[PDB]
């Protein structure tokens, strides 16, 4: 399929580097590097918040692959029911002549069971009459349509959440990738550098007028002399902490560069899988489109191509779901060696 096993690599890559990410005040202020900063938009709370909201996305996304899985499981099975269910049906009315197969209506089969054909649906409840089988398919189409639906909804509030968007519950949400973006040019367009050159300029000024005072001299220069000493231990004490401060931003403007890339890997995989669950859901609402099309006064010819076109996208339906589980299995082997 187009959703490949790196795709769900790069997943499980940006979930576990967003776990090792802290998402306490004290685990946020340690890791920017100070307490705080005079910059709004780098307030450890602010910070603190958006790892948060990181962290808990992260935690989501265990949820969201197990429902991946499960409806993929199931989906292969009521694909497999499905298309063997209704090949048997079709075989068995194809082998009985043309005149009963134009003469003879649907209705005519439905309340006898079509030579020892069965059917079980979701509910684990077997049918025997060729009516309530193809009522019982109808409900197991219907039902997993709504199941495939809830797991595209849980793929696709994962992605927006990630990139931006709105949400299944109409919510407007920022994504978490354009917010660390937002936070990086931040670090990157402040004024901390420009005060410690000018703050640094002044004392090399300064340091060059004591050296010369303390080359020529050796009353009134020397109290000059002093004065510029203690102008100076000042202005290095500024500098000193605004240099650690400026260092600080910077490393982490590097910490946020590594996230976003993370974040952009996992995107593309996030898009991939979204889209393999939109073309099953949209395989399985023409199937059950198709189904509606269904009715005791059909012929058996018209019958035999319209069940055709009902059971026909179930075949890649479970093709795709057999590709979405033996991938997993493999990214989750490639991931645990």
């Amino acid at each position: 399929g187009i959703f490949t096993k790196g795709d769900l690599i790069n997943i499980k890559l940006y979930v576990k580097h967003s776990l090792e990410l802290p998402f306490t005040l004290e685990g946020v202020k340690e890791y920017i590097g100070y307490n705080d900063i005079d910059i709004d938009g780098l307030k450890p709370a602010k910070m603190a918040t958006l790892f948060k909201e990181i962290h808990d996305h992260a935690l989501s996304w265990s949820g969201v692959e197990s429902k991946v899985q499960q409806q993929s499981i199931d989906l292969e099975n009521a694909g497999k029911q499905i298309t063997l269910t209704g090949d048997e049906i079709i075989s068995v009315i194809d082998q009985m002549p043309i005149i009963e197969r134009v003469k003879n209506k649907l209705g005519d089969l439905t309340d006898k069971q079509l030579a020892e054909i069965t059917y079980t649906n979701d509910d684990k409840e077997i049918a025997v009459e060729l009516g309530n089988i193809l009522e019982s398919m109808k409900k197991d189409i219907k039902r997993q349509q709504e199941n495939t639906q809830k797991v595209k909804t849980a793929v696709s509030d994962f992605k927006l959440k990630l990139i931006g968007g709105e949400l299944s519950d109409g919510t407007i949400a920022q994504g978490l990738q354009p917010q660390i973006s937002s936070k990086k040019k931040l670090m990157d367009d402040n004024n901390l550098s420009t005060t410690i050159k000018d703050l640094q300029s002044k004392i090399d000024e300064k340091n060059k007028e004591i050296d010369q005072f303390q080359k020529d001299y050796n009353e009134k220069a020397r109290k000059q002399k002093n004065k510029l000493i203690d102008e100076v231990k000042d202005l290095q004490s500024q500098v000193k902490d605004k240099s650690a401060l400026q260092t600080s931003v910077q490393n982490l403007s590097l910490s946020f560069a590594g996230i976003h890339t993370s974040m952009v890997d996992a995107e593309e995989a996030l898009n991939h899988l979204d889209f393999m669950w939109n073309t099953m859901l949209t395989q399985i609402t023409t199937s059950r489109d198709k189904f509606d099309d269904i009715n005791d006064a059909l012929k058996l010819t018209s019958f035999v191509i319209a069940f055709k076109q009902v059971i026909e996208p179930w075949r890649d339906v479970q093709g795709s779901a057999a590709q979405l589980i033996q991938t997993f299995d493999e990214a989750l082997a490639e991931y645990k060696k």
